[PDB]
């Protein structure tokens, strides 16, 4: 089998290393750190903050794993996707703290005198996550900001309090006290780019698939179709991804009988989870483009392999170019259109030196598509 430890896969799995969260899981041990080994002196809280999939819920998981027979602070992880008005928090807080609901109906306001007095006559510290914050309403975000402040009748600063958004929008749409507690304690998750998407493929790859069932070349297939070029591509760098289309590659190369994850394999994958290629998008290229493109779809489907060379493409594209009736175009010609199908995202390039790779869409429909469009443009 290919894969040989799928637990690796999925979403809850914690990896022993969270290689370029180095710097995040430091913050996070300078902001709680002291408060989990000798609790209550001080409110500790953050705000982490990045698009889906740059490891904020990982990040927070590793923390408390290093803390977790270190400290006596209950850890209460809030989902809130799933649990998003007052009732359903409280109510999971209450159930984290077996804290027993009395047979009467309560209000918000007993509800959260309940949980202080939980806290206080059983002093106990709690480390609360309002992960995916941004699904409550802000006035329930902010009531939960509030309480770690209220040592008073706490007893003790007994709330470490961690909330989690996309961007500033979660603090932003907070009153101005309110978001006065929780600013400039913010920590920062960027999309991955693609070397890093790589290292952590890798770390994946190396835990749960066999010994020699996949290559560098494709690993780093996979982190070109999804890691972030900058930091401010936005619509990429998300890791969960970048795992899903690996796992899903390993299971159909392995379901088909092969001990290799192929090139196809990820094609097929990054399809099921990605926009493939617009239809749209290719009509709009010129001739040549759609010859030169036809031209790396071909070399693919002989190479077999994730990559193949710009001069490679060039050899193919000059004999496309004599089977349609067409004279080739030159070299610096075939460099603008390879630097405009990158652009449009329709191939992706490394540096070795160029290589050139279609990781988004299966080559047989991708090629079908663009012959018919040549052959109408040419008819
Ligand atoms: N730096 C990393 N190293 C290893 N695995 C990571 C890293 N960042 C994220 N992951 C994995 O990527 C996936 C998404 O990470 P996650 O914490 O769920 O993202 P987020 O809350 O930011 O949406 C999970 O499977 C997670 O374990
Ligand atoms: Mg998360």
């Amino acid at each position: 089998a290919i894969v040989v430890d799928d637990s690796v896969f999925s979403p809850s799995y914690v990896p022993k290393r969270l290689p370029h969260r180095e710097q995040q899981l430091q913050q996070l041990d300078i902001l709680l750190g002291n408060w989990l080994r000798n609790p209550g002196h001080h409110y500790p809280r953050a705000t982490l903050l990045g698009r889906p999939g740059t490891g904020k819920t990982v990040t927070l998981r590793k923390l408390w794993e290093l803390y977790k027979d270190k400290t006596t602070a209950r850890f209460v992880y809030i989902n809130g996707f799933i649990y998003r008005n007052f009732t359903a928090i409280i109510g999971e807080i209450a159930r984290s703290l077996n804290i027993p609901f009395p047979r009467r109906g309560l209000s918000r306001d007993e509800f959260l005198a309940l949980l202080v007095e939980h806290l206080r006559e059983r002093d106990l510290y709690m480390f609360l996550v309002l992960d995916d914050a941004f699904n409550l309403a802000p006035d329930i975000l902010s009531t939960f900001i509030r309480l770690g402040q209220e040592a008073d009748k706490l007893g003790a600063f007994r709330i470490a309090l961690v909330i989690v958004g996309h961007n500033d929008a979660v603090l932003n749409n907070l009153d101005p006290s309110t978001r006065g507690i929780m600013g400039k304690y913010v920590i920062r998750f960027s999309p991955y780019t693609k070397d890093q998407i790589f290292d952590i493929l890798l770390d994946r790859a190396k835990a749960g698939l066999a010994e020699g069932s996949y290559s560098e070349d494709i690993l780093q297939m996979i982190a070109d179709i999804t890691g972030a070029q900058t930091p401010l591509d936005t619509n990429r760098g998300d890791a969960r991804l970048a795992i899903d289309i690996l796992y899903r590659s390993a299971y159909a190369a392995q379901q088909n009988g092969r001990k290799h994850i192929a090139p196809e394999d990820v094609r097929k994958s990054s399809k099921e989870v990605l926009f493939g290629i617009s239809e749209e998008v290719l009509i709009g290229l010129p001739l040549h483009e759609k010859l030169f493109l036809l031209a790396i779809v071909r070399s693919l489907k002989i190479s077999h392999t994730p990559y193949i060379t710009f001069g490679d493409a060039e050899e193919s594209y000059k004999i496309v170019c004599e089977e349609y009736g067409e004279r080739p175009r030159v070299h610096s010609q075939l460099w603008s259109y390879l630097n405009d199908l990158r652009e449009k995202g329709i191939v992706e390039t490394r540096q070795n030196t160029t290589l050139i790779s279609i990781g988004t869409e299966p080559l047989d429909t991708l090629e079908a598509v663009i012959t018919k469009l040549i052959k109408e443009e040419l008819r």
